[PDB]
């Protein structure tokens, strides 16, 4: 039935009509959908992609210097072969930028960053609006249901991986859903190794050169009262291409209070996200109590 | 109101009569009771003291000696002081002994440590027929609900620690109950650092020579409705002396199934052990559906 | 000039004159030389092959179990891209086998690993005699200076890594030479990534099925008195194939006096084995004394 | 004989000339020295402490927080007694201070420990200026030789630790000299548990409240040819009381050049200060060349 891809541009001209359309299908059938012509400059993407390869080679270099020294110790040697080439870090934009903060990272990279966050926390919250359109809600409404009080949780996960040495290796590999509200991602090359299950089926998404994966999580889930279903996902490093990854995620604020629009109305529930996110850290039943509770309901 | 510290031998003499009313009432309004005359040879006990503090001691002069050498590849210079004292370990019995397979172990501290398990799982089944003689159970009745299909679950955690630095940093520090069966702790000099919330208030495990510390998990509480209930407890360091300990836990069979005993009949859930244990490790909400049940409960 | 590749088997034949020549003229230029028809079956071979490879991928399905987990916990969506590929564990074998002692191995395992260590073990003696013979040195000399009391150090490091994500990375990294006796290197598929330095440039091994690849370390240049070196080496994971490694070292036991053979007499230092080794793992210098003897010397 | 310990301020009155000579004493003879009226405010010293064990009790409560989490994962129950206590950050002040840049510390935190990184630098030249004066140097004659190109490393290492479970455990425990400079410790309480090597005899330094124990490293030796020794301690955590250390280490700029004073003079060796600190990271072997030398050497 094909991937929706989907050219943001559009809904500024006559297109609008069937862009929109797209995004409801993709929201409503799939949990995810492409984004190409979304406004970021593919100068800045650009920009972004070769200062995180930057950081990352001299974080391997380093890396290995410590591995040569840290193996002779126990009278090994250390070959290339026994590098761990995977790393990643994350940035807080929202409510809090911890940009300012974050080690080992050159000025000029970090304002690049900077500036990334600003342009996705935009485009977040345009597709937060066309979705609110879609959904017949008043503009704003999910922006304002992710605000809580100090307002929404907008971070980047900045990630750097070798391939997967055997595609058979991801046999048994779980798959999952995001917790959070929306997620967008940012990738390198053409091909991530991102996946979908649409219909007890794996599904690829299509390989787009400047493209900014978006995908629903838990949370609009629930405001949907199930309209608009959070989809389970993997991603699987490809000896093609992709190596670098940035997913930010745009999730409600703490102490912000979930539940499906009165207007978007079996029903769900209602509750802090923090709550939702403590159920998820198992910090939920180190308590005898609830534990029998929980039992008790099964 | 006095912690109860109990005589075991004396279930085998005309104060028998008293003796099971100390367990009765220790297991009601205590949750715990201290053991002497327990029928572990002073002789074993002392053995498992000294070979557990040299296996440790053994550990820690080579534990010193990478520190050394770790710190001095970051150009830092080891001080004593910069030592981790903290030594854990555990040793599988039941149903399967791994104990021949336990790292870095003496063949005369393996045979020591694999007598030490018998004769605890005697005294625990002992104990634990006791119970069911004060709750009006069948003999076994308890062993047999924790034996699920290939058996329970004993094994012992071993651990060697120092002293907290001071005791203001026990602070917030939460507490706990135990999620097992019957857990048997065996320690070194006379003081522990063991304590039990009792009315809202913390109450010290009086210093005994050769005890053997018994408490109630929740298993135990809902098998009997809660008439025993399991309670909250922590053990601190003392600078006082104990610095070895010995937890055994004896639960039931991963795949048992706990319920009130029907004779012993709110009323407590019934459930495999191994679901109480995974809504433990949080391995019950990695999945969203699970997560929105979750949330409508509360 | 090629890259020396020889079949053992010659060395039983017309052609063993040639044959014994390759391996002067490797042992001397090239400090390198690839191995095929060199007696071990490609039927073990292959056993070793899909059985390392299934001890891996079984790690690495528990790896990411562990990863979700330990993520969750922080809050974070364990992504397969975040995922640690590689994995390196050794196996003793002389003077003693702790093959029996190593950690989660199928004893079909073990003793698959168990036949290998002794027919490579076997082939390292041969090489070992067949380099006596082209040095002019008497039958098991070699053998004998590495025996030292308790006999020689034979080990196999068995590593499964992933590629290096981008060739690029692998720039300013470090090179070096083998600090022990003899290494034999079993790889899979055909390109290895293996590269040495010679005349200030790097050569590829060339991709060959089922062979051995053979490097002597820095004990075989002090006892030849500098006739055969040891030469610098990288191994860099490959996109193309090679993703599994058994390097087994063959060094002197570590009480082994090592020094120029009186016959193949500027002069090589004597020493013992392991002094060299600490030389190495830098604990020779943990002493003031040392360390102004040291600096005096520059 | 005593262990020298000295007021400070009394090299500002009548009492100089004695004064002096402890410390002339001291530099020959013990390579230790307790000062009292050192300079630095008891009032700073107590702020230092206060805030030090305040930063240190918040890092153990989350540290907890995280045992909890992190044994739970694992079915295991996290007690108070599996804890490590001990905790230990560096805090650069020369050339560079990243005191703005350590993590989780307070601002209030940061500007206390900036002053102190200032007093305590002052402190460290005037005893060199009286070590000088006492070797018959020109003022500022060490401070300069240490001075290289950006000027000296000056650093403190902040430790917090529990005691030593037994003191038995302090048994092969390796002892050891600085190598750098000069050291300055300031701890909490007035037992440290630090203990040097004077005539094959370990010695306690004397309890003192509000003490800045000195200490010369390797530099000092080389750099008065012999005249000044740097001497093996150790520090051992007591029971008793001293719980908190910092450590400030006033060592030679990287490049700087160490050689005895010509007016101060077998002879020292003459070198980089960092070519010194590779000998002691080991760096400096890695390569077969070295290796063949250091044997030849022995």
């Amino acid at each position: 039935e094909n991937f929706p891809i989907i050219s943001l541009d559009k809904v500024n001209g006559v297109e609008r009509a069937a862009t929109m359309e797209m995004i409801k299908d993709a929201c409503e059938n799939w949990g995810f959908f492409e984004l190409v012509n979304h406004g970021i400059p593919r100068e800045v993407m650009d920009t972004v992609e070769k200062m995180t390869k930057g950081h990352y080679k001299k974080c391997m270099e380093q890396r290995f210097k410590e591995l040569v020294a840290s193996k002779a110790l126990e009278g090994v040697q250390a070959e290339v072969t026994d590098m761990d080439w995977e790393s990643t870090f994350f940035l807080k934009h929202l409510p809090i930028s911890n940009i300012s903060e974050v080690p080992d990272l050159d000025e000029e990279y970090r304002e690049v960053m900077r500036d990334f966050a600003k342009r996705l926390e935009k485009l977040a919250e345009e597709l937060l609006d066309l979705l609110c359109e879609n959904l017949g809600l008043e503009k704003g409404y999910l922006k304002n249901a992710f605000y809580g009080s100090k307002g929404p949780n907008f971070g980047t996960k900045v990630s750097n991986y070798p391939p997967c040495p055997k595609p058979d290796l991801i046999k048994g590999l779980r798959a999952h859903t995001d917790a959070g509200g929306i997620i967008l991602l940012f990738q390198d090359d053409k091909v991530s190794g991102l996946q979908l299950l649409k219909d007890g089926q794996w599904i690829d998404v299509p390989p787009m050169r400047h493209s900014i994966v978006v995908n629903l999580g838990d949370q609009l889930e629930v405001i949907t009262n199930g309209k608009y279903k959070s989809v389970m996902h993997r991603v699987i490093a490809q000896k093609d291409g992709a190596r670098m990854s940035l997913a930010s995620f745009y999730n409600p604020g703490s102490d912000a209070v979930i539940y499906p629009a009165p207007a978007l109305v079996q029903v769900y529930p209602k509750f802090v996200f923090d709550d939702y996110m403590k159920l998820y850290a198992g910090l939920k039943f180190q308590a005898k109590e609830p534990r029998f509770e929980a039992m008790k309901a099964m």
